[PDB]
């Protein structure tokens, strides 16, 4: 799936309602970046220039101009066509191409903004701008404004209101279109491949990277090139580190293997956790803890839906994994008075759910301690986990133990849609799952 | 292959046996990078600080005072350990570990170099510092300096003399150590697998992305995870496109495809180029442009030497590839007279070679237009190329095509070592590599 | 006179009545500035920072708060009070004394203003900010919003919405309160008095200079230290040059020498020009330049009053002009031709007027070609001047001759009131005058 | 007196002479500074860009270029010659006349030095620049060499060492030549002239910028325009602030007045101090005090010569002013003991003598707690002063007392010159002078 034509342009438009009259609202592409001396890293659009245009280069500005309620237009700014640069440099969309192409009005060199930026803001009452996103935007922005500020003999007035378009944007991305949540159901889709296939090849005696190396490939085979972040695969104590990336050991039998890993698939992103056994087999230590966390997912699975939200889901997984390990002996005392004191703390230290969309840790305000409403369209992840340390005081058999397991949802009109279920996650079904790659 | 803690001695200790007396070099870790919001790319160590050190994290400075011809010692400022942000943000080597992890006669934590920096720089003459490289860096040096120049009632004193020690380490790159020949040797290798998997997995009908699918995974299993530059698999019309990497299009029957891959072993980059019939079988006309791009690559092989240079290697290749498109009516006239004025060049627009090693346009002096002598252990690729755009004004079968084909070598003693030979070039067996696969 | 504590109240009440409810503005004193090394020029305090406070020290900001439309509130930070510092550089008024002093509601050590400002901004929908006017402020505001951007956690919130409060502030200082025009009246009799004093202390042989050192020394004697800008004394063809501040030659017998300077007097400026022989005698050539200038003067403070403008009495001054030179043979052809070819151009390239006050060439929208209706309150200069270059084509007697006149005025209900009268501009007056002295 | 063409160009010739071969020094004008608006202060020249050139105009920078021992040369980057610009913004060497005026071999627009001066530091091995003094300064620098670093295809190459010059010119300009010991005898006696027109004047019932009024009147009748630094007149306890400026009160019988003036004249500064009663006759109180700064200062007028310190005569003035105080009951103890707890520092808190010139407080190394063995040629200040505070635990008679004597003096082979021995600083003689005056 994908995002059509007509679905950049209502966005455009969504955001030309919310402006005030005689404004105009600028949105800066992402620079380049260098990975080391001459090389670049693979370019990755600005989300928020990505949204409103579809379009993959650098050095580009989109210019909304809203004359009043009736009336207004857009400009861009690009790169040139060059026949020596692009033999090089590869294709660029250029001027003549780009109105047709990308559904806008006017388009203008990216070498002339400065002598063309300052014409279009002159005599405007409200200019939007994301102030310190990017800092050649800033420096464009600041000198377009300076030069209508002392320009009155030349008669430039400068728009004196400048306002942050970031919070009406991330608003609007909060809540997702059907164009988009299919997207996000390819992405699901393409990541639960991954993930499934990872589980099937897993040996021991493989590094972590080999794992990360067969979900790569499976990204790619489906037409997801990148990741939409930097691949977990944590074996044994590994797993205890939420952000390792490493992935530089060797996978021992006995260990269990944590796995997060999302594709970025038309600039959305996939989120997925597994945690599974290296040799196919949860020992009775592991799948105790694992039949904890599972519980908190699929409760929260069940509880998602509008009206409620993470604070309130929250609180039901933290009862669920307070009194999961009381009964195994890691924590002591009244579960009750344990919840009290967020006696779960040490075992689980992360939120459980963070939105999901073009970034991985999406936009949009959460409320106070992520109390807000749930509403439809939103689209979030689900991710409970729980990490005891090597030196925890705690029986031994469960010491060194990290274990997440983590769907991607939509909210719905009555519940949630879950995107990533199509990966199995129930200890029974993952083994039989290994089992039959193992033979083949 | 790897490099050892011996090697990063060594090294550290050739630099400072350059530096004046009553001097102290800094070497700045690289700083972690965007890719979106709070998401950073993959970290990429400063291949100077990488060269120096082997140490894969941001945050980190490498301090070499030499106070006198005898005596020199060094100091490392890195992040500090910290139980919550390493659960977190993975683990540290921290300050207790360093001086026998890396080898430093110090270690202080990054947070305090700010209030450390300036009491190493204190009362020294000269100051090693490759100013311009990050901007994180030059803060860092000027409030160091400025303190010093400032502080004369607290009898603090700056040098006055910054030196630039690039040119000098670049210079010492430039010649590699067998260690560093084993290593590339290995990157070599593991490209050279990925390439030949690249070209026994090609059909009709797959993308250009799945084969650089094929590539990266072929890296990634013999433990080289990332490419050194962004992969190109340009199949017909995108073959005449230098720097193409969106490897967006289906690969059809009857086209070329053109595959330049490296990958990224111990920071060191292999660089190869093969350009392969997507069907398996060369046509007529791409046979006879892929022979004079071929012919340039082996005689390239066969002279390359100490005492020659790149220039006079180039004065060879345009010679063959003049005359061979003016065998085929591409170009016309006196190939002497197209040489002098450079008729070839629509058609290759680009060097024959630039330095290989822990970048892949690695660092290091050319001399003008490239005539800097060869010597031992100069690393270098080879690769001649031939690029017809699509409306170009030649016979209609030589129209789009995009022709590359480049190996890595290393300058011996008395000619070169081929690290890129393992995957094949020669037509036929290119075919026949295909066809077998295709059984 | 000057301006009453009163005055800087009913001003700061004045923005707060204009700003929008749950807003701040943030109003910042002027950096001090280098002389050479660790020497610095005497302190010039920012004339909006002025305004506002009559408060002479840098490292200080003034922070007004509107809670809504009844309910609003001012706090100062600046320097703290330090027994050392303040025996070396000078006494500070510091925390405690400055609310009754300047006041303001509450006061803070601008030590603290990066720990504290972002607290005073958070929940805010507006900030009122003179963004670019100087940098270490540009970095105080900006790095206050970041933190509140970034401090959602923390239960932060930015105001997306910042406005330039220059234009506001600038329309109130174009119209000057009676306790203003009060001080701009002293202001211009301490001008004139200085004035009068170089016209009597000259004499041939002595170097532009000294006249440069009466002029100082008496606008010194009345209370006003330093010059509003730097004092011109342009003899024989120095005249011609507009903005000669060298006054490093020795006068000559024979020759005219212009003076324009002006005395700062409670922050308010005068600005005096007056041109005379420095011999005591104007030549027939002298004179009859002399007089088209002064007929332009007169005539334009004639004309001067509410509902005609700078543009309207300029034009006025043009014919004056045109058809003086075309009498003299320094233009040749026929008045209005010349007239609509701007023939005058060559001999007169500045303006008329400019707005006068805190700053001498002060604030405020002139309109379109400086077309805007003037109304009481408004003050400003009057400055005809003729300037005939040493190799100008025209009649040899009246090359290398530079004269202006200028007076300050404010305008009334009826008509102007010319603040700078005090001193002679009649030719006879100016020689009589010179006569008297030499006696001386 | 004046600083002849030729003394600029030895000046020039004696950096040029400390110079590498194969380098260049950048000297930058001093950028125009804005007082309110668009209204700017009274231009000053950088003291350093002054000292090779007395050049009076922003935009301009001073290259010297040494190709090697024997052959060196001068470039001026200045504003060009524009008629309007002129008119309105005052006349401007330009590039015909700068050669010949400011002895400079080549001169060019300021609009050109972005394309210039790269140019002029290709292929250079050391650049002199003075890193951190202008912002404008560093930004042309750094752009030139980042050019340069980016231009190997160009065959540009920039010079990998920068030194600061700083320390070498500052270390110059300590050491007064015999034309600039002449300006500054003439600049010690304008502010001389002036001090003693205050005293002449000074009537109760003034107030403190009044005398500032008489002495700045004094100074530019002499050709100085601009004072070195902001005067001081501070009456009664305002005496004991040390930077007061402020200059606002009414002078009050039975008061003294502190006056701290100098004139620049030619760029040099002038440095005095004189303390005086308001109505012309010191109290017995006023006297006691008084006593302990002159003989401190003429004490240091004896001792200082070639050989000492401002350490070793500190010293002695230490031991001056205890036992003065002690004498009077305003410290209590033995005098030895006193001095080696430092117990005068509450009164006298500030150095004794900073060196003099283009700067008021000039550049040069002063050592270790100012221990710099004195030579001939060296230009300092000698300023004893006691400032008892309005609620010091002394006896009430002296607080609110503040008193400085401030001379400027030359070192000379044999000892010192005193070039502001004109006005009186004897209290009979200031008193005789003040009744004279009110006849
Ligand atoms: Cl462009
Ligand atoms: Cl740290
Ligand atoms: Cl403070
Ligand atoms: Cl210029
Ligand atoms: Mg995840
Ligand atoms: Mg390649
Ligand atoms: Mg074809
Ligand atoms: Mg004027
Ligand atoms: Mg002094
Ligand atoms: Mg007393
Ligand atoms: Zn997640
Ligand atoms: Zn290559
Ligand atoms: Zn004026
Ligand atoms: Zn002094």
């Amino acid at each position: 799936s994908e995002i059509s034509r007509q679905e950049f342009q209502r966005r455009r438009q969504a955001l030309v309602e919310q402006m005030q009259p005689g404004s105009a609202a600028l949105i800066f592409a992402a620079p380049e970046v260098t990975r080391s001396a001459d090389s670049e890293y693979p370019y990755r659009q600005n989300s928020d220039f990505w949204y409103f245009t579809g379009f993959n280069e650098p050095e580009a500005v989109l210019v909304l101009i809203k004359s009043d309620d009736t009336h207004n237009h857009s400009v861009l700014f690009n790169r040139v066509r060059d026949l020596t640069a692009e033999i090089w440099f590869g294709r660029r969309l250029g001027q003549d191409a780009a109105p047709e192409k990308l559904g806008v009005d006017r388009a203008l060199a990216f070498s002339e903004i400065n002598q063309q930026l300052y014409q279009l803001l002159n005599g405007l009452d409200v200019v939007y701008h994301a102030q310190g996103e990017y800092a050649y935007a800033d420096v464009i922005v600041n000198s377009a404004l300076e030069k209508l500020r002392k320009g009155s003999r030349q008669n430039l007035t400068a728009p004196a209101t400048m306002i942050d378009w970031r919070p009406v944007v991330h608003e609007m991305r909060l809540f997702k279109s059907p164009e988009e949540i299919a997207v996000l159901r390819r992405a699901g889709e393409i990541t639960a491949m991954a993930h499934t296939r990872a589980m099937e090849k897993c040996r021991p005696g493989m590094f972590e990277y080999h794992l990360e190396g067969e979900i790569h490939h499976e990204f790619n085979r489906h037409g997801a090139r990148y990741p939409s972040y930097n691949t977990i695969v944590g074996s044994g104590e590994n797993g205890c580190i939420l952000h390792y990336t490493e992935n530089e050991c060797e996978m021992r039998d006995g260990d269990l293997v944590l796995i997060d890993a999302g594709c970025e698939y038309k600039g959305y992103a996939g989120d997925i956790t597994r945690t599974f056994p290296v040799n196919g087999k949860f020992t009775q230590a592991q799948r105790e803890i694992y039949d904890i966390v599972l519980e908190s997912l699929e409760t929260s699975l069940r509880l998602y839906r509008p009206g409620t939200s993470i604070l309130e889901v929250t609180g039901e997984v933290v009862r669920i994994m307070v009194s999961g390990l009381v009964k195994l002996g890691i924590l002591k005392g009244d579960v009750d008075e344990l919840i009290a004191q967020n006696a779960h703390r040490p075992f689980f230290m992360h939120g459980l759910s963070h939105w999901l969309g073009l970034d991985v840790h999406d936009v949009g305000v959460y409320g106070q301690d992520r109390s807000r409403i749930l509403e439809p369209g939103m689209v979030l992840t689900v991710e409970p986990g729980l990490y005891i340390a090597p030196d925890a005081e705690v029986p031994e058999q469960y010491r060194g133990i990290g274990i997440r397991i983590e769907d991607d949802i939509v909210i719905t009109e009555t519940g949630n849609e879950n995107l990533t279920a199509s990966v199995v996650k129930k200890p029974e079904e993952i083994e039989a799952l290994m089992v039959a790659a193992r033979k083949q």
